[PDB]
């Protein structure tokens, strides 16, 4: 695990790294958020920003020093601060940014700055390739509402890795979330859709926990299931 | 205002009618649901099905008898029974059907049959015209999650009418109704988006009330304001 400033990096495969940023906040402590960095031939692809523009810049600085390839594009997984808080740093660096159209639509409402481009999805959940030009091994899937209405998901082709973002909870989590933009009705089915979209992923990377097995997916849907009846 | 089988039709403008149908529920008597019929030159456009296939067939029969123009297409406003229950009646009649891609994605989970085509929306909420061919005066807008994640909205060009579907409740409603699929965080902003998208609409048609003034929007948005709670 390479430390770089306030960011931590963990190689998950040749060509794939997890980036982790921390939001240092009173009462709680540091809240971790994870994203991905993927080397695809002669360029780098990033999934998710860090919490802040300055932390995101540090990712880019780490990429420069450790990998020394240019960053072609970033995909951002939904319109929350842990995923899109550093969009300005990506834009300032001349990186082409992508998000779900709905994520761009909601961005202003949240405190976020919108990605430059909007991804669109088929009825099957799969991204319309015309809207995701040159994503290389990044396979982008919209599993349905869950953690959020806009949440998207990313598989990394030629690896066992799939990224659930904040949709999939840890195999030992007890809660699905605190905020009313989680879709309690559909969550379980969204969790499962994700699993069905990347049936070969054995390593399941997520926003707030160390990578886990496919048990995270099962656990997350099960939770979602039991809760559906208890929400006031 | 006219009765035809177990449906009710109400002319709202030259060229525009409200269709009403009823589903007996155990919770209480007949529950009404409203949709639209629009004459555009030499063809008819339909917004929303009735609750059932049979009831939707009667809408077609009424169109035949009262307007006697062919039905070019139907747009459906979200994946719930009152809006999409009659999809099979539309497809058996050879009518081209459209829904939010998300509505089509969610359909199976919801007991619904998917539309034949998927609508896609820009970051600003307006429908991508390439996905909505020949919609004539139908101006389709996705205001953001509210009643449902997938709820869409329709303005009728050259009229004062805007259709909020189940997003908007009338200005005298005691509640926002069923919140099971609702996005409590974004609802108020989605309500307002709708209003901002059709700033000239003075007649606001909705799924479960008689047409109302713009006060319905304000009232809806304000009820929804009371749903956002800060969570520690
Ligand atoms: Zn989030
Ligand atoms: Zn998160
Ligand atoms: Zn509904
Ligand atoms: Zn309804």
């Amino acid at each position: 695990d390479q430390r770089f400033g306030d960011l931590v990096f963990r190689q998950l495969a040749p060509n794939v790294w997890q980036h982790t940023s921390y939001l240092d906040m009173p009462g709680f402590g540091a809240v971790a958020s994870n994203g991905l960095i993927v080397r695809d031939g002669g360029r780098v692809l990033v999934v998710d920003t860090a919490w802040t523009d300055d932390q995101t810049a540090q990712i880019l600085n780490w990429i420069k020093q450790e990998i020394n390839l240019p960053v072609a594009l970033a995909v951002v997984t939904h319109a929350h601060q842990d995923k899109m808080g550093g969009m300005d740093a990506l834009h300032a660096a001349g990186i082409a940014t992508y998000a779900n159209a709905l994520s761009n639509q909601l961005a202003p409402q949240e405190g976020m700055v919108a990605a430059q481009h909007s991804l669109t999805f088929a009825a099957n959940g799969w991204v319309e390739p015309a809207t995701a030009p040159n994503f290389g091994p990044l396979k982008v899937f919209y599993p349905g509402p869950g953690h959020t209405s806009d949440n998207i998901t990313v598989g990394i082709d030629g690896t066992d890795i799939a990224f659930g973002g904040c949709l999939i909870k840890d195999s030992k989590a007890k809660s699905l979330g605190n905020l009313g933009d989680a879709d309690t009705e559909h969550y379980a089915a969204s969790a499962r859709a994700f699993g069905a979209a990347f049936p070969k992923a054995s390593m399941i990377v997520m926003s707030h926990s160390a990578p886990d097995s496919r048990a995270a997916i099962t656990h997350t849907a099960r939770m979602a299931d039991k809760l559906r009846k208890l929400v006031p």
